[PDB]
């Protein structure tokens, strides 16, 4: 398309919502290609990542870890206004794995505190894709400080299974998984720092061990539990988009399955089916589609069970509906031999 | 199926066999859906896992690490009686990744020492699937103490390739891979404990490093080597089911291939072909089909070679038959 | 084929070149099956792997880490002359994941210093495949000393997508990724040694932590940058072959994609498409095909970003051509 043709396209402003929720969108595209406009302000901010009160100096797109999910359709243009407020201390940028050229956009979006930039790219490939900050010389430090999220580029005709049958979800959640590398003192207790920069050298040491201290969903141990548990009902079709910008994960819905899993995150690659545990390599997003069949509590985890239950990578679903004794029944409840 | 229809299905008891062997079964289903009955007794016992006398307080379905492979067909029911003897000291349960609801069954099967339970579930999805104990709040500890196995839910019409041609194995083995996290004293010597709970805090510290001290098949270094090597013959078709309930692995048949590999373990997902090394994520089972073409010794390993040859994740096959010089020949033997 | 039939086939001698370049070859086979002849000399040599002058006692096929890429077509025979000079100190051999029997060839190729051997195998399965040394009892040590490479067995009709459409590359590069485990002294400084055997015990201790000190392409931090950046132009189709003989990796072309990726490395397994980051398990090779659409610098990384940017797993592409503002444009450049 020419500059004139792109200028002629309709514009649509989108208001982002915080993960694990996803902004309003249509599964099947409404009309022809559009220029879809998003705005995010970067916030360097202290966050608490566990019940003990462990602090991280987060670097957060739109003030959240992960950054919010942006949704467009194939061959739309994504136009992001990215703002680095003067209250921040570092240069930041953005790299979309969905985009083509200039390192995913990082080469065109280097902004110092007090600067903004507007990047437009054509969403040429359908799938879920990571985005993250990547300042030359400081790449993993920004990413593992939480400066990452994902986008979804839906096919214009919505999702289909590997054989061309439509797959329409009732609801969608975005689970961003974060590996954190928090320095410890000689007592083995987590350290706190005055400024983000004070934590650099100690943190790099931990990063080099390749062993995170915390592996969390939505920025903290237990963030998607209790009154923040995800919800569904028997019969409800749910898409769960999962990203990890730096490190492998292996998602598993305990008590359920991934009926269709785009494990590579890319919708022109046919989905795997009937999955127990799927695998998403660091630097990627994946998506699983499931129809709930049983009520009750589910745990959605990274199925390295140490990572899930010792390091924090566990979320819950609360599911309403009627129990199905055909699928599963307690023939004899625990009782004396 | 209606209530009377489910109640009318035949019930069949099956006797289990210790890994890597697999109980008798048919690849193509015999007759209509059945309720297939298994029984397992949980054993808490000390096992020795290496050549240095290193001990683990194992938590073992049916007394083995891994637990035995249960085989059913799609839309059968699996009905397990699980028994926790009063001589044990921990609560246990069971979670089948093949099952739907109640965390895979764990929510319905929490049994204290001196209790039993019976769980039934419908095997709605074909594939190999992990099962493991998962007491809330102590999940990874039970699993990395060896309390895991797998099941196979065969399609009612047996296995097929991506093009619908039947794939019929002559034999099947089940390799369960176990990551252990054994505490060491400040001299680097592995520690021993009186009771399983005594090791809990020290073990969790090791677990949190995400670095196993041992990675083994069938519960110990060299368990499937030497006089306990698996066997085959040239021309024989072998299915190798492999599971890892907690941690990634990358199986490789040294000297062979995975001709067809269901790397995700699910038979409705077409198999990869001609594989050198396949990948099974922690919390899953996979299966590889191979027709042996050369005799001699093979090594079957996790192809992180440090995990295989320093930490224990290496098995052998001994294969009989005639050497094929077309496939491979020594044109000039090692010489000065 | 019979011995007589094989003896009658045409022979072609190949001259190998240093990675990341690949020796002259045709994508579509030229004529019927041939016996393709290669020669490699093993060199035990010091390599410097970072800008701090850190040394590895490399065990290098053809003097490079990785060893060179060998290219044949399906149902050709690969005939390798392998030489272990008298100047070396250790026994070596070679195991081809592409081959069938004798552990991939290792059982037939054990050569002491001053010996040579010739191995022939039939390349029956199309794909990219790891090769590596594997002396019984010292397997991972040789591998993580850089003694590994890959081969490509092209289909006789060249590459195709999952729907039978031809995929023809303009350029091919081979990136061998290496995990190193370098001992450190009490002050955290990397140790140096004056013979390969002197490093053994210290190196095994680091290996057992499963935590590499360095993760590098082409044997060194920054190797495939600057004078060794890979090159292309807008419109050019490039195949990137990537191997890792011991440890998982997750390749990613920063600023681009893998348009078609044989993540398992096997050409009869249809490629994944539109990939952001693909996954290659330790013990395997994979290949990605991409058509460049933008000029500029690209980084090609293992997308564990600590591995890429702290431990060394980062390469560059320098791409010439016209910028495409439809694909991407700066609507407002960084400004107050
Ligand atoms: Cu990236
Ligand atoms: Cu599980
Ligand atoms: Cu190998
Ligand atoms: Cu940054
Ligand atoms: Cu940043
Ligand atoms: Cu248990
Ligand atoms: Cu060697
Ligand atoms: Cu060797």
């Amino acid at each position: 398309a020419t500059a004139a043709e792109i200028a002629a396209l309709p514009r649509q402003k989108v208001e982002l919502v915080d993960p694990p929720f996803v902004h309003a969108h249509s599964q099947v595209a409404e009309g022809g290609p559009k220029v879809v406009e998003f705005t995010m302000v970067i916030e360097e901010k202290k966050i608490v990542i566990d019940d003990a009160g462990t602090e991280v100096h987060a670097m957060a797109f739109n003030g959240t870890v992960p950054g919010p999910l942006m949704v467009v359709h194939q061959d739309d243009y994504l136009e992001l206004t990215l703002i680095n407020p003067e209250t921040n201390t570092l240069m930041h940028n953005i790299n979309f794995h969905a985009a083509t050229g200039a390192l995913g956009g990082g080469g065109l979006t280097e902004i110092n505190p007090g600067e903004k930039t507007i990047l437009r790219f054509k969403a040429t490939k359908p799938g879920v894709f990571v985005y993250h900050c990547a300042p030359p010389g400081m790449v993993p430090w920004h990413v593992v400080s939480g400066m990452n999220g994902a986008i979804m580029v839906l096919p214009r005709e919505g999702l289909h299974d590997g054989k061309g049958k439509a797959l329409t979800y009732d609801k969608i959640y975005y689970v961003g998984e974060q590996d954190f590398y928090v320095p410890r003192d000689e007592n083995g207790k987590y350290k706190k720092y005055e400024a983000p920069g004070d934590a650099y050298e100690d943190t790099v040491k931990v990063m080099r061990t390749l062993t995170p201290t915390h592996v969390v969903f939505n920025g903290a141990v237990g963030a998607l539990t209790g009154d923040k548990a995800m919800t569904a009902a028997v019969g409800e079709k749910v898409l769960i988009v999962h990203s990890q910008a730096n490190r492998d994960t292996r998602p598993h819905l305990i008590g359920g399955h991934g009926d269709y899993v785009w494990a590579t995150g890319k919708f022109n690659t046919p989905p795997d089916v009937d999955q127990e545990t799927w695998f998403i390599p660091g630097g990627a997003a994946g998506a699983a589609f499931y129809t709930f069949q049983q009520p009750g509590i589910y745990a959605y985890v990274n199925h390295n069970l140490i990572e899930a239950f010792e390091l924090g990578a566990a979320a819950h679903f609360k599911v309403t509906g009627e129990w199905n004794d055909d699928l599963m029944t307690s023939v004899l409840a625990p009782s004396g031999t």
